[PDB]
């Protein structure tokens, strides 16, 4: 599936046909032919297949709090089959075992996956003591914390990953985003060198692999907070293998409106350019200007952004979720990646309850993959 | 226990002893004497003894969501013994039975009291569908509504009282106040004719029995919200039998400060007088001027407030919660009543984790007494 196939074969075939004397239309723009063939290559990037392969090379421990949920179970089987990770499901062992037989799945407790029982836990005193020492000053009493471990699976899995029992965690298939995130932010803490976190959702457009952030974390991100989001999203996209072409989006077209929200983007731009000059980024611009090069070159030819931009940064959360949701039904394509969490010290990702099992498998892979590096 | 006993006996005995001539000091001012002893009656009224008796005549069904909690268990015994209410406890039936045996209480499940098992109840599909129809537009998904009924005890009892299966409810022994209250407000609804909710805590004091509001519901009540809190408190205290002496406390003393906090009080004072002129109330005043009649008469001769006040209204919850918390340990007396919820349509109250067993006993009684009427 190497992309350079089209770049090398079709010109060498057309030139050999032009010379062997069978071609009806020689092409004068023989170098532009080369350019067009790269335009296909920027689009349709295949970042998921390698990610899985490195996951197979070093499987890690992954906790899934919603063990009783059916979508979690279908993925645990697919994970054990492909050899990606060792899943630890939290929940009631009896309801999980009964549901597995109802689904027909062949995965079995104690071997394929390890069940942690929220009601009965031998380390139950250690987990609420750990959780209490983290939340004692944040308004969670001891009597609440014990009730917190039995009630919220997400709290249990967080304590495990911090202690070292589990290596990564994926949750959020049941429950609103901010209920899980609050647990994650408090226990794991911000990654060193970072003071704000962000969510990124991936979608496959006619424009190619395209990203949106921040989706579920920050309602009105700060100018400085928008900068830390862009940098991390650029690094994560680089880590997938795609070239980071960033675009700060707004209702204002390159200073057409001087409102506080459009002004916020332009300040963020100057803070990013000093931190990472090598990064390609330009704003603020209309959405269309970020995806269609022809529109951006008419509004400003000197712009450093080249082509369709793969990373899109939204001025506020509302612009993100309204755009991302509408686009998912507008460009029907398979789920590449769910809501990526960035900026947390331990490898964790949180999903929405409308995520497919395939969406779950991918995110668990992305976690194990991130968990190998430390 | 009649208060009028010392009102008529002690003067009449004094009048015959002066006629007999054996008295050494004649109390020539009998009417002043009558005023002195009627004041002693007014300061110390039990206001619980009639309540308990009323509960004994008609015990009602009370649901205590945190049934496993030991303090609830201790109170359930005294409720069964005194024949005050029909207790329905929610929790894991196995832990309750074990703790009962460790505690040595004579209450027997299914005999003295009824238990509803949170993990399994036949009336589960009906309850989550009932809670979902109230909370579908308030951010509760179908899947969330189910999970709430298994692990949120307060939600279970709320649905019962609204259905009619249970007559009243007493909760809050475990958890922050606002968690339980949020459940209560959305399910039961505001009482008709009221648009705000009020919490009242009572301490027997040197000045007498005294009430304070609003302690937990509203962090910064506006002017009309204070007025409604006042009127409800005057109604509730009149039920107790103590005549209502209302004083709107503030840092300003009768206009010493023109800041918005003091301005809010004065407006409410005019609002209260227009809605019901009969109530005895004067504001604003220093804290001390509401208790020592000597201090108030010096700042305000024609003050309508006469004597030590018993209903102190606060400008903001912080002043209230700090006043009541400081006085509860500076009085060191019987608990009387705890946080009295006012404005809710159904007979409900929420307590604090520091609530004693006597407080739970007294408060469960108070609720049974509320349930006799409709």
């Amino acid at each position: 599936f190497d992309p350079r196939l089209i770049v090398k074969i079709a010109p060498a075939v057309a030139k050999a046909a032009m010379e062997s004397g069978v071609a009806t239309r020689p092409i004068a723009d023989f170098d532009v032919y080369i350019d067009k063939l790269t335009e296909f290559v920027y689009k349709t990037n295949l970042f998921m297949k390698p990610i899985f392969s490195q996951a197979r090379k070093a499987p890690k421990r992954v906790v899934l709090p919603e063990g009783e949920e059916a979508r979690v179970l279908h993925a645990t089987q697919e994970l054990v089959t492909l050899g990606l990770a060792k899943p630890i499901l939290i929940g009631r062992p009896n309801v999980i075992e009964m549901r597995i037989q109802k689904l027909g799945l062949q995965i079995k407790a104690g071997v394929d996956f390890e069940i942690v029982n929220n009601e009965s836990d031998p380390r139950f005193k250690e987990y609420w003591t750990e959780y209490f020492q983290i939340m004692k000053r944040r308004g969670v009493t001891q009597e609440q914390a014990q009730r917190a471990l039995i009630s919220n699976p997400t709290v249990i899995g967080a304590i495990m990953v911090q202690r070292g029992e589990a290596d990564a965690m994926i949750c959020g298939t049941v429950g609103d985003y901010h209920e899980h995130f609050s647990v994650v932010k408090n226990v794991f803490g911000y990654r060193d060198g970072v003071h704000t976190a962000g969510a990124m959702n991936a979608l496959l457009l006619p424009s190619g692999n395209t990203f949106i952030a921040d989706t579920y974390v920050n309602d009105e991100p700060d100018a400085e907070e928008l900068a830390e989001i862009t940098l991390m999203a650029a690094e994560t996209v680089r880590r997938f293998g795609i070239e980071p072409r960033v675009a700060l989006l707004s209702h204002s077209n390159f200073g057409s409106s001087d409102c506080p929200s459009s002004s916020k983007m332009r300040q963020a731009l100057e803070l990013v350019r000093e931190r990472a000059p090598e990064l390609m980024i330009d704003g603020e611009m209309h959405g269309d200007a970020a995806l269609v090069e022809a529109i951006r070159n008419d509004r400003m030819p000197d712009s450093s952004l080249k082509g369709s931009a793969n990373i899109l940064v939204m001025p506020n959360m509302e612009a993100a979720r309204i755009s991302y949701n509408l686009l998912r039904v507008s460009s029907s394509e398979g789920v590449t990646v769910g809501p990526v969490l960035m900026g947390v010290a331990k490898p964790v990702h949180v999903l929405t309850p409308i995520a497919s099992v395939r969406r779950i498998v991918n995110m668990v892979a992305l976690a194990v993959v991130e968990a190998q590096t430390q």
